[PDB]
């Protein structure tokens, strides 16, 4: 049929032939049958998600007959022809729950380059797929034969240099996305989606499946799940709420800094600098007079447009600022 | 008028892209005030003319230089000796005054002069800085223009090598260009090139630094230092606290900023924010005088520069509050007096 | 009379123009070494007594290899390859864990914590600052301040950079060890002299200081600061703080510090602290009983240690409160005990 995805990638393995990662150039969505075709019996794909290894030379074979079907992908099994490390062609026929650490990389890598958003992708069970890692200065290297790589590395007067220890690689040792900033890149996994004109600045930081449409300034935590809406702006060091209702930010909001969110915002919603609005608590909605139309607990106000969240400096309340009637809010509070 | 006594020079070895658009300079020994002795040798040698200027020049130019310099400036001579065996190219920048820049070579210059020291925060010109900037990645190679790296990353996978990608903006870290004496920074991909971090500062791993920003020193810094936003001596900002971003926010004398506090307003000497409290512009505020009396409600913001203020949000009654060492009459001068 | 040592290692370090010592990385540091490994080790080293970072030789460490060869088999490898080093070697011996007296010690008692074998305050790092140098932390290694920018011109006329990724006292941690069953997302984030238990993860957010840490398992994505231990299964979330130091600040087990949250006294088991509150010392808490009546307001520092509590901040009239599933009876009897 047509497959859900396929892509050509370069990895790394270690002593006990375990693949640690896979870097993916040139990920497809929905490639064209005519790739397939040509590429599937090479691999020796039959059917369903399969990650297949391939060697230098079916890596010059499939550059041959993509040859005029795909230059883009022909030219870089030519390079891939010439690789040190070992090659996996991932062909996934449908978007399943992943079944190898190889499909589980391609998947984030979807994400990462902006072919699908976050929750377009089924990525349940990616957990165990994903081993914990060295990722260090030569690469990712196994966490049994890091001491040894360590040792040697300072007996030549030199350093290894460990610069994380996860299940997750930082995005942009794998792709970086047209038209965005990341200040410090190691605070954005692969897998994030960063949308076009949004700035990651040092503050900011964002999880896998999880990231923003593009403008926007993200100073503040975007946790796994999250997705932040056009034009939205997260102010130095402010959270959003992981882990059920999943938390989202509209479009044109403003949350302050330090401040953070347990409910999904709305559009053009603001949140006040230092303020943390939890699920559960309990908020003085005021109408366009700042009259009481009732309290209510944060968790009913989700996804309402044109909300300011604030907390009264005086009497230590906190208040959801309106333009809009009492009559209006209750009829929002039930449909 | 005729050739000037300039506001700045510097020799410098940056990277262009394949279509030789600057990526980025490194001035090893950057010059604030340059002598007319070394002016009147080099300009020659350049082409300089007047006014404010980038000028490209080869290694021949370089030798030259060298040998022109020898006996006038022994550091400028011995640097240019060694700019001359680069591989990368040279730019002289060449500043009759301190304006708006104009080039990339100039811009970096500028933000070269704010982490050495030369100057501080605010007494440079960088309006209209940010379009001279080009956003670029930042890499253990280099800097490496967005167009041409995604080519290079694949190469490195090839021969099993990682091409590592740990900054993509406009602004570098500073380190990788200066590291200014009596300084520590824990994590230096948090203070960028035009910082201005000064002696006997620390910063912690969660503090941070924009440019044209920082510290007079001493001073404790584990909260962020937004642009703009400078911090006097032996205040300390506590883990995660925030400046805002931008009118211009200040840090006096021997505050201390709370863990995860904020300031929304220029803190005057000796203030104090509660860990947990972020003082906002509007942020409705009981004024306390001694004996913990209210005297009236302001705004912080008509706080502003006040020294010797306590802010602490009443843990019992919600109220945000600014404690005082002073009488109803002493407060009243203190923000009304012409 | 020559003892039983509390600790001994074999490290190769980095020395500045100086001969001062920058830095020491110990492989296979060992904590009450066997008198059989120091009775063949001390009379090559020239070991006499008490606390001592002896630097050795290459033909030192040959012999050394050969006098371990049948009594330590790791350690005669660890020398075997130590003899082939470009870099300066010492053999650091301490017949006793105290204040340190040298650059060398001071890795030492560093590397213990981060190897896991001692725990934060198990060991004495009084007057630890001085011996640490400050050091630019580079891609090539340590590297004194004094020489750095030569290097860093150097570097960039070969079109190469000179990476500079930390200037501080303290490297750290992953560079020296990465013990077993930890994750750690962002490196910089936690210094040598960290103690990060099996089964913790220290997210991009979370900061875990020397002489501090976690039992274990755990997830840590706020700051762990200096002397702070945090209990098995206690999750700090994203961004909340740890104070800084006398009452020593120490997280229970099964606790919940919130997100953007803070914590300036110790907290007992069970304790959950909500998302944004900072909980200082003095700061004046509404104790509720299991009815959620008022039992009577206290400082947060007479609750410290207590189990089961949860702290709010009430949200429409601003008091901090602390929640319990106990009686007016039983509170005024842990407040008095
Ligand atoms: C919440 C926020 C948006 C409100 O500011 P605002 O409404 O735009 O501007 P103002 O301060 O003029 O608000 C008007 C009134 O609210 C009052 N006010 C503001 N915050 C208040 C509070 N927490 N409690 C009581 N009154 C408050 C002001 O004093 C003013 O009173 P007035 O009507 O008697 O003049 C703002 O204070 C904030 O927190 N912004 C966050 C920005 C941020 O953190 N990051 C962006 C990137 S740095
Ligand atoms: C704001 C701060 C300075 C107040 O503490 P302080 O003035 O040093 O000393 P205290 O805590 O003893 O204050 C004295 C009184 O005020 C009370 N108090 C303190 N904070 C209060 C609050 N927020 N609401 C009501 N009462 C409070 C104390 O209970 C005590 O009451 P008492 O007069 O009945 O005995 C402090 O709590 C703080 O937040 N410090 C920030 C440090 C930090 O976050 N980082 C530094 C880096 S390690
Ligand atoms: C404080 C906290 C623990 C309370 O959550 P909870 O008790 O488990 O769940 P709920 O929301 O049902 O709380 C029960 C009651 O408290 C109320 N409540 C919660 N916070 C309140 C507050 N600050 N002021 C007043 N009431 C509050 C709820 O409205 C609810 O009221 P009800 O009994 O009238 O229906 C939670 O809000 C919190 O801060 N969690 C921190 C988690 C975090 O930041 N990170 C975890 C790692 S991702």
């Amino acid at each position: 049929q047509s497959l859900f995805s396929l892509a050509f990638g370069v990895g790394t393995q270690n002593r006990q032939e375990a693949w640690l990662e896979v870097f993916y150039a040139l990920p497809l969505l929905k490639p064209s049958s005519e790739i397939v075709a040509a590429v599937a019996p090479i691999l020796g794909y039959a059917a369903g998600n399969q990650a297949l290894t391939f060697t230098s030379q079916q890596a010059y074979q499939l550059a041959d007959a993509l040859k005029g079907i795909d230059a883009a992908q022909s030219a870089l099994l030519s390079r891939l022809a010439e690789s040190q490390k070992p090659l996996v062609a991932t062909l996934l026929a449908e978007d399943a729950a992943p079944s190898s650490t190889a499909e589980a990389y391609l998947k984030l890598h979807l994400l990462s380059h902006r072919l699908v958003k976050p929750h377009a992708v089924n990525l349940s069970g990616i957990f165990p797929l994903l081993p914990n890692v060295a990722w260090t200065n030569i690469g990712a290297v196994d966490l049994a034969e890091l001491a040894e790589l360590q040792l040697e590395a300072r007996l030549k007067g030199k350093l290894l240099e460990v610069f994380s220890v996860d299940k997750f690689p930082k995005m942009t040792d794998y792709v970086v996305p047209a038209g965005v900033r990341i200040a410090d890149t190691a605070r954005v996994r692969l897998g994030a989606y960063i949308g076009e004109g949004t700035t990651v600045m040092h503050e900011g930081f964002v999880n896998f499946n999880a990231g923003t449409e593009g403008p926007g300034m993200i100073e503040g935590r975007v946790s796994a799940g999250v997705f932040v809406g056009k034009g939205s702006d997260l102010g130095g060091g402010c959270s959003t709420m992981g882990t059920n209702i999943v938390i989202s930010v509209g479009e044109g909001c403003l949350i302050g800094a330090n401040a953070g969110i347990g409910i999904p915002l709305g559009d053009r919603n603001i949140v006040e600098a230092g303020l943390y609005i939890t699920a559960g608590t309990k908020v003085a909605l005021l109408d366009e007079q700042n009259a009481l139309v009732k309290v209510v607990k944060a968790r009913d106000l989700a996804g309402q447009p044109d909300l300011l969240f604030r907390r009264n400096s005086q009497n230590g309340a906190v208040e959801c600022k309106t333009n809009k009637t009492a009559i209006e809010l209750n009829e929002a509070l039930h449909a």
